[PDB]
């Protein structure tokens, strides 16, 4: 198990413009494209993101090119982040890659408001974090999901994964 893999299993892969849960239009491993209702708009988006007219559909490879580059850009924005740096810093590889997926899901933004959760984790109180994660708007839109990132975080194991 693996940063990308279990992305891989939380986003889902399609290979045509669909919406999230938050009924945006996205494309291939879970890559927004945009918050406009339009879909000429996302389809701007898509072209422009690969380079060529696709018409609203990729190929394979076109969508793990988009997953690469979302995973490195989300690393790099939480070690950017002053918020998040320390704390990513302070977890062991499992509870590394349970806060990159949040923040792929959510935005540096997002996460940087889980200030308590994130200070209980710093301080390796990993019960205590995993309830006041599970406080959240998070946690109700996609509990399902939700539940396999904070399993995850509170044991530093994929059990949750298997
Ligand atoms: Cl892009
Ligand atoms: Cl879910």
């Amino acid at each position: 198990m693996n940063i990308f893999e279990m992305l891989r299993i939380d986003e889902g892969l399609r290979l045509k413009i669909y919406k999230d849960t938050e009924g945006y239009y996205t494309i291939g491993i879970g890559h927004l494209l945009t918050k406009s209702p339009s879909l000429n708009a996302a389809k701007s988006e898509l072209d422009k993101a690969i380079g060529r007219n696709t018409n609203g559909v990729i190929t394979k490879d076109e969508a793990e090119k988009l997953f690469n580059q979302d995973v490195d850009a989300a690393v790099r924005g939480i070690l950017r982040n002053a918020k998040l740096k320390p704390v990513y810093d302070s977890l062991d590889a499992v509870r590394r890659a349970a806060l990159i997926n949040m923040v792929f899901q959510m935005g540096e933004t997002g996460v940087a408001g889980f200030t308590n959760s994130l200070r209980m984790a710093q301080q390796k109180r990993w019960d205590e974090a995993a309830v006041n994660l599970a406080k959240s708007r998070w946690y109700n839109q996609t509990p399902n999901r939700a539940k396999r990132v904070i399993t995850t975080f509170r044991t530093g194991t994929w059990d949750a994964y298997k």
